[PDB]
């Protein structure tokens, strides 16, 4: 009301409040030490209570932006530590706030955060639970200035649970380790998706984004009217735009609003929202944004009615092209929760091309009457890839399936560095085990989501070290053409084999003491190196060496004087294998 701080405090609660203030400050003063921030939090929090007691007390009427800005400029070593950023304090709001966003280094030069030993972590945890988690919250926040604060807080709590459960466990490590890994990946995923979306909104512009939204929102809320979906798409676009700009507050307020709105009108939006709309302010958004797709209406007409048969297609279309196409998407999206958003985009795109040609011809209806037929091969491509791939994965295991992928892509883009090929293939495989476990009706949406980050990661670390033009075409192609572009890659006939290296195929017994994740990655690296040396090798040939090798390993890791073995058979293997592969 008359005091923003007081208000947020009352809403959030002391705990959440102090956690967010901490995260907020860690995202700007990325260089200040943890103790420094904690003091700021306390000073701000104390101030907050002052205003809760008397909404009219000093400065309590100031805006969060101003309050935050002033506290920020309070840091003495500001100009010494951040230099140019200190010049932000001369400017008045909102230039001051704006000035800060511009100096929020999206990727500082901080040391990789190392994972301590389970025991040391559990003891730290148990001894001083609060500072143990805050301290790490701080470490993550400063390294990820754009990670939406509240989501970060959401993660912290999942971590807390893991430590509370696991540190009591018999085998602490067997309980904790796996959870920490599932949280990391999930965190990397949220990070990549966020930057991805913002990146998209940047290059491709609003339209394409709204297009994406209509499709996603329709699949999720098939019972809502198109007018409700357009309303939501509009607000969601403002939200992502603002949130991408990096301003936490503005971003948060838009998010709360849209959640409030959706809840009040939840009856005309989705039935699956009850649960989500009860939750606390800080958790509404998160919940809603992930809510399962609602059951789609049973009495739903054939699309062909309003989009192929009708004699007013072009009329309705010229009247408002995008609204029409949007309606197409809305209609097609909600009848297919099983389609990937991007696949729906391809149809809509295809439909649009057709209408553009057809509506400027003798008689439209004749020209576009069989367009749905143009869809068939489009829908099928992603489906046959999924079946063909999940099948292979069912036979072979995650690991063996990854090797298949390894051989397949190395042949496609031999120029790519071996360590890059190994990672991509591994991640690709994970997507394989994570999605194939799903009923065929949810597979495609699943692949889209995991595959989207993986391909982006692939593109980013190639943007940097350009190795192939073909990978660059795919990486800079339409966001809806990206995946098919890669699927279209064919064996590289131009590639010239890599001169043989003895050092690259010699193994030591240390391959026995190494952990699974390490043995595999050590074997897989040799595999990519093998293919990069003899690309003309048939699956049979390769399957031979791999079999020979596999034994070699086990065999040499189950006999005395290991080192002797690996060097003795080593000569033999390399020798025999080289001849088999001409
Ligand atoms: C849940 N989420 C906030 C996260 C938790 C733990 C680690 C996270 C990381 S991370 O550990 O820094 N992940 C590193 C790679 C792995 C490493 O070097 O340790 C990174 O890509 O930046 C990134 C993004 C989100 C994370
Ligand atoms: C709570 N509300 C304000 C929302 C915030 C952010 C995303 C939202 C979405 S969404 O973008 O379609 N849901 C996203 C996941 C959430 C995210 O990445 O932010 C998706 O399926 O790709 C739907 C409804 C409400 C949303
Ligand atoms: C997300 C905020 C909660 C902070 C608690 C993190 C505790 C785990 C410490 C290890 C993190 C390093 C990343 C990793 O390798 O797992
Ligand atoms: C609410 C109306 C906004 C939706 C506009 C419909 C756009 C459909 C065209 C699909 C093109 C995808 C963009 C792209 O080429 O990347
Ligand atoms: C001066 C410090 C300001 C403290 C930061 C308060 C902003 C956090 C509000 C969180 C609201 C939840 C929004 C959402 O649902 O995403
Ligand atoms: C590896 C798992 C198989 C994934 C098959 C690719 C299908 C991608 C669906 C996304 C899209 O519509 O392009
Ligand atoms: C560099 C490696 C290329 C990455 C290709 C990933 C595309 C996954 C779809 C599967 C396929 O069609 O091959
Ligand atoms: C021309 C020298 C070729 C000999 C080197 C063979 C090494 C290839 C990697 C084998 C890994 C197979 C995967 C596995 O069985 O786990």
């Amino acid at each position: 009301h008359k005091s923003e701080v007081a208000h947020r405090f009352k809403d959030l609660g002391e705990e959440n409040f102090k956690a967010l203030v901490l995260i907020a400050f860690a995202q700007y003063l990325q260089q200040c030490p943890f103790e420094d921030h904690v003091k700021l939090v306390n000073e701000v929090t104390e101030f907050a209570k002052t205003c809760v007691a008397d909404e009219s007390a000093e400065n309590c009427d100031k805006s969060l932006h101003t309050l935050f800005g002033d506290k920020l400029c309070t840091v003495a070593t500001l100009r010494e530590t951040y230099g140019e950023m200190a010049d932000c304090c001369a400017k008045q709001e909102p230039e001051r706030n704006e000035c800060f966003l511009q100096h929020k280094d999206d990727n500082p030069n901080l040391p990789r955060l190392v994972r301590p030993e389970v025991d040391v972590m559990c003891t730290a945890f148990h001894d001083n639970e609060e500072t143990f988690l805050k301290k790490y919250l701080y470490e993550i926040a400063r390294r990820h200035p754009y990670f939406y604060a509240p989501e970060l807080l959401f993660f912290a709590k999942r971590y807390k649970a893991a430590f509370t459960e696991c540190c009591q466990a018999a085998d602490k490590a067997a309980c904790l380790l796996p959870k920490l890994d599932e949280l990391r990946d999930e965190g990397k995923a949220s990070s990549a998706k966020q930057r991805l979306k913002c990146a998209s909104l940047q290059k491709f512009g609003e339209r394409a984004f709204k297009a994406w939204a209509v499709a996603r929102l329709s699949q999720r809320f098939p019972k809502a009217e198109f007018a409700e979906v357009s309303k939501l798409v509009t607000d969601l676009t403002k939200v992502h735009t603002e949130c991408c700009h990096g301003d936490l507050l503005e971003c948060a307020d838009d998010r709360a609003d849209l959640a409030k709105y959706i809840c009040e009108n939840q009856d005309s939006i989705s039935s699956k929202l009850k649960e989500c709309c009860e939750k606390p302010l800080l958790e509404k958004s998160h919940c809603i944004a992930e809510v399962e797709n609602d059951e789609m209406p049973a009495d739903l007409p054939s699309l062909a009615a309003d989009f192929v048969e009708s004699k007013d297609v072009c009329k309705n279309y010229a009247e408002a092209k995008d609204v029409f196409l949007g309606m197409f998407l809305y209609e097609y999206a909600r009848r297919h929760p099983d389609y990937s958003v991007v696949l729906l985009l391809r149809l809509a795109k295809t439909y649009e091309t057709t209408l553009e040609k057809c509506c400027a011809a003798a008689d439209p209806h004749e020209c576009y009457a069989k367009v749905f037929d143009e869809f068939k091969p489009l829908v099928e491509e992603p489906q046959n890839l999924i079946k063909q791939n999940c099948e292979l994965f069912e036979q072979l295991g995650e690991y063996k399936f990854q090797n298949a992928l390894l051989v397949r892509y190395t042949k496609k883009v031999p120029q790519v560095s071996t360590p890059t090929l190994v990672e991509v293939s591994r991640n690709l495989g994970k997507v394989g085990s994570k999605c194939c476990k799903h009923p065929e009706a949810k597979r495609m949406p699943c692949a889209e989501d995991y595959l989207s980050v993986v391909l982006n990661q692939l593109c980013v670390l190639h943007e940097k070290t350009p190795v192939s033009d073909r990978v660059t075409k795919c990486c800079t192609e339409s966001l809806v053409n990206r995946r098919p572009c890669f699927s279209a890659l064919e064996v590289d006939e131009t590639y010239v084999p890599k001169e043989f290296n003895a050092e690259t195929f010699t193994f030591h017994a240390d391959i026995c003491t190494l952990s699974e994740k390490e043995e595999q990655i050590k074997k897989q690296t040799a595999l990519v190196e093998l293919v990069k040396h003899k690309p003309k090798a048939t699956k049979e040939q390769l399957k031979a060496v791999m079999d020979d090798f596999a034994a070699f390993v086990e065999k040499c890791c189950k006999a005395d004087d290991k080192e002797t073995c690996f060097a003795e058979e080593g000569k033999k293997l390399v020798a025999a294998s080289q001849a088999a592969l001409g």
